DNA sequence: TCAGGATGTATATATCTGACACGTGCCTGGAGACTAGGGAGTAATCCCCTTGGCGCTTAAACGCACGTACGCGCTGTCCCCCGCGTTTTAACCGCCAAGGGGATTACTCCCTAGTCTCCAGGCACGTGTCAGATATATACATCCGAT
């Protein structure tokens, strides 16, 4: 009603323009970015020097990462929008711990790395993620795309809240028998008429081939312990998804083991926990 | 008989994966001595099988003729099984937990088999008996088809 001034500067919604970024035209454009890895490792070392343990072993493996190590060796404001009040682009109020979560999300984003949200149940994690995505939309000017894999039960709830506290965002959920699901696919997904896709652990396995053919800004995930095993078919499928970074909204991680946590971390930043 | 539908059948196309190629370590197939026993050649001896016949007995096999009953074709008449639409529910993936089962890969070692040497009891073979089972007759009993 009054937060629309933030919407100024966004391009008009048009599938023809969205096809430029949504579809990844490069058939095999996936490649190891030296710059991103160097930035990640530089910041990681800056926080603490202990992380070289993985790095040196990985340099003992494939040496074209060892030369990245050498490059990072020889060469040696980003102000958080603290949002002391509730973000304007979201109609409603946010509690201070919610605000700190938002700031953590932003700070990790402008560091070319990510971070598992594992807050306790009931503390509006979905609110955190919707707020952060709205931050990317209004401030960072990346409307989409964003995959929001979640459990089938809460799909309606995620859609309800995302339409409630940020109505401007266009989003839908895949569902239904394969005929109407494919209708939605051909009409909006490959039509590039969205900003936030919502699916289920089953649909991701089902409709991967359409979802492969999109450069994914993030791949959000709801309660993540489902992904605790990295030999699970869902984990295998959720690795060919070309993507910039990822998020793992969850409850309590490390439920019955430590290797579990290793794989959970390996999902976010494979180039660090590669071994 | 001809126009009206539903169903493979080709067409072209993006995707997945699992055949195909390549490099290493290990084991086993090949080269080379040595030897001993299995089999090939020989040569007695007895019994069976062959290919021509010949003559005789005696049932079966063949042919012929009524003459039924049954295999086959038609008709009828159900009734039961197929085609089709509509729900719904069970298979089919995906998961989670822990532990047991089964395959390897070494080590170890007992004990139980093979390998010999003697040596006597099996058991197989060649005989000489009897009795269990025919074959006839012979009287009895016991279905089957037509008055
Ligand atoms: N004004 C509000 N501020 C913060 N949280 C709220 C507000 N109104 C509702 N919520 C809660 O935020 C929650 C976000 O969903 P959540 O309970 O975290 O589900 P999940 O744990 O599956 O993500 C909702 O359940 C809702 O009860
Ligand atoms: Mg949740």
């Amino acid at each position: 009603e009054n937060l629309k001034p933030f919407q100024v500067g966004l391009p008009p919604h048009d599938p023809e323009s969205n096809k430029k970024r949504y579809l990844l035209k490069d058939a095999n454009g996936k490649k190891f970015d030296l710059e991103g890895t160097t930035k990640r490792f530089e910041h990681l070392l800056s926080l603490s020097g202990l992380f070289k343990h993985f790095i040196e072993s990985k340099a003992a493996k494939d040496p074209k990462f060892r030369q990245v190590l050498d490059v990072l060796e020889e060469n040696k404001e980003s102000i958080e929008f603290q949002f002391r009040e509730s973000p304007a682009y979201v109609n409603g109020q946010l509690r201070p711990y919610q605000i700190q979560g938002v700031n953590w999300l932003v700070s990790l984003h402008k560091n070319k790395i990510a971070g598992i949200l594992a807050d306790e149940m009931g503390l509006g994690k979905t609110l955190q993620t919707i707020s952060f995505l709205g931050y990317l939309r209004y401030i960072e000017k990346i409307p989409g795309p964003f995959l929001v894999i979640a459990p089938k039960s809460t799909l309606n709830n995620w859609l309800r809240e995302i339409n409630r506290w940020t109505p401007d965002v266009n989003a839908f959920i895949l569902q239904g028998d394969k005929e109407e699901r494919a209708e939605l696919i051909q009409k909006k997904l490959l039509g590039c008429d969205f900003d936030v896709v919502i699916a289920s652990y089953e649909i991701i396995i089902r409709e991967k081939s359409p979802l492969k053919k999109i450069n994914w800004e993030y791949i959000i995930i709801d309660e993540a312990h489902r992904i605790k095993n990295e030999e699970s078919m869902l984990s295998q499928v959720l690795r060919e998804f070309t993507s910039r970074n990822r998020l793992l909204i969850t409850g309590t991680p490390l439920q019955n083991n430590l290797h579990e946590l290793w794989a959970l971390l390996n999902f976010l930043l494979p180039d660090i926990f590669s071994d």
